[PDB]
C-alpha cells in the first residue's frame, strides 16, 4: 500500500503506460459525456489512415458544406478553424486543427476525406473502440459535440490514450504542440499542463461537457516511466488541471515500473506433445512490465499456472496457454507461447 490521493472530481484514473497497472481510481467505470475527448479517437482513426498510407500529410482536402456553421447548424458556437465550402486544406493542417485546436469543422472535413462520410467514420471509431476493449464507450459524432447516446468512462479514456501513444505515435507527437498557425493566425493548445514546470506533460486532450464539468486526459514522463491520468467532471478549469497534476505527481513520486520478463524473453520452457519440436518457449510477450512501490524490486518474483497440464501441438505464437502472476514479498498476465509448433508428420 501507498495511500491514494483524494481527488475532487466526478471520476478519475491513474494508469501506468507500460504495465497497464491502475494506480488510483474513483468511479472509473461510470458512463459520462466525453465531449471533446472524443477527438482522441478521431485522431486515432486519422493516425491509422496515415500509418497505413491511405492518406498523406500533404494531400489537399476539399471542404464540404457540412464543415461550416452556415451549412451545418451543429457547429454554431463551437471551436472551429473557420473553414468554408470549396476551401482546399492540407491533411496536415486539418490534423493540427483537430489535435491542437480541437476544431470541430476540421473533424468533419477529415472524416469525409478519410471515410467518405461522417457516419462511415463514426463506424471506424466504434470499430476501434471494440477492438481496444472500450467496453463502456460509444461514439455518435466525429467531434464529440452533444449527441443522444454518446458516452465513455475514465477507464476507457485511459485505455484509448494508451493506444494512441502506442499504436500511432506520430499522431500522438502532435498533441504536445503548444501552437500552430493557420490563415496567418496562431492557435493555442488549451492543454495548460504542457506549460507545467513540475511535470514533463506531453498530451493529450481537454474537454468540457454540457453541465458535468471539465475533463482532461493527460500523459507525462519521468525517467523511463510514463503515466496517463484522466479526470472527468471537475467543477472548475483550475481543479481539472490541478487534480490531474496531483495524480501524475503522486504516481511518479511513489512508484516505479520494472520489466522482469522482457518481450522476446523465455520465462519457462515446456515439453510439447506430438509436435515438430519437442519443447516450446513460453513468455509474457509485451505484457511483462509491472508497477511496484519504489525500492521493492528486490522483493519481487514471478509465477505461473500452466492450465492444461499438458501441451499438445499444434501451438501458435501468441496463443495463450496459461497465466503469469506477479508476487511481492499483485498483478496477472497471460503466459503465452512464443513460437509456433505444428503437428508432427
Amino acid at each position: 500500500t501507498v495511500e491514494a490521493p483524494s481527488v475532487d472530481a466526478r471520476a478519475w484514473i491513474l494508469m501506468d503506460y507500460a504495465s497497464g497497472k491502475v494506480l488510483a481510481e474513483g468511479n472509473a467505470d461510470e458512463k459520462l459525456d466525453p465531449a471533446s475527448l472524443t477527438k482522441i479517437m478521431t485522431s486515432y482513426v486519422v493516425g491509422q489512415a496515415l500509418k497505413a498510407d491511405k492518406i498523406k500529410l500533404t494531400d489537399m482536402v476539399t471542404v464540404g458544406k457540412d464543415a461550416w456553421a452556415t451549412g451545418n447548424p451543429a457547429l454554431r458556437g463551437s471551436s472551429v478553424m473557420f473553414l468554408k465550402p470549396g476551401d482546399q486544406v492540407s491533411v496536415a493542417d486539418l490534423n493540427k486543427g483537430v489535435i491542437i485546436q480541437s476544431g470541430n469543422d476540421a473533424c468533419i472535413a477529415l472524416a469525409d476525406y478519410v471515410a467518405g462520410s461522417q457516419e462511415s467514420f463514426i463506424g471506424l471509431m466504434n470499430g476501434y473502440a471494440k477492438k481496444l476493449g472500450l467496453t463502456n464507450t460509444t461514439f455518435q459524432t466525429v467531434h464529440g459535440l452533444d449527441a443522444p447516446g454518446q458516452f465513455s468512462t475514465a477507464r476507457d479514456m485511459a485505455l484509448l490514450g494508451k493506444a494512441l501513444i502506442h499504436d500511432v505515435p506520430e499522431e500522438y507527437a502532435i498533441h504536445k504542440e503548444k501552437e500552430f498557425t493557420f490563415n496567418k493566425i496562431r492557435q493555442p493548445n488549451r492543454n495548460r499542463l504542457l506549460w507545467s514546470s513540475n511535470l514533463n506533460v506531453d498530451g493529450m486532450k481537454t474537454g468540457t461537457t454540457a453541465g458535468a464539468g471539465y475533463n482532461l486526459v493527460a500523459s507525462a514522463t519521468q525517467g523511463d516511466m510514463r503515466l496517463i491520468s484522466v479526470v472527468l467532471g471537475a467543477k472548475t478549469d483550475r481543479i481539472r488541471f490541478n487534480e490531474s497534476e496531483k495524480l501524475l505527481t503522486w504516481g511518479f513520486r511513489f512508484f516505479e515500473t520494472v520489466t522482469p520478463i522482457k518481450p522476446d524473453a523465455t520465462f519457462v520452457t515446456q515439453r510439447v506433445w506430438f509436435g515438430d519440436k519437442s519443447e516450446v518457449n513460453l513468455g509474457a510477450g509485451e505484457a511483462g512490465s509491472v508497477t511496484i512501490p519504489r525500492g521493492q524490486l528486490k522483493n519481487l518474483k514471478a509465477s505461473y499456472t500452466l492450465t492444461e497440464p499438458q501441451l499438445t501441438a499444434p501451438l501458435k505464437k501468441g496463443q495463450v496457454v496459461g497465466t503469469i502472476d506477479f508476487q511481492l514479498n499483485i498483478e496477472q498476465r497471460p503466459l503465452i507461447v512464443m513460437e509456433n509448433v505444428e503437428e508432427g508428420g
